[PDB]
């Protein structure tokens, strides 16, 4: 009979775990995007410098 309160807890926990893991992945993407943009701006800058 206690399976109810256990499955309830496990269901809520799963959603919170997923919410946290999704946030982690979103942060990893945000970091990769930042590094890619930094790289692209450095390269653009390098290209333009030969016309200065």
């Amino acid at each position: 009979r206690g399976r109810s309160a256990s499955n309830e807890f496990l269901n809520i926990w799963g959603g919170q775990y997923n919410h946290t893991v999704q946030t982690l992945f979103a942060l990893f993407k945000k970091l990769k995007l930042h590094n890619a943009m930094r790289l692209i701006k450095d390269y653009v800058s390098e290209d333009l410098h030969k016309y200065i």
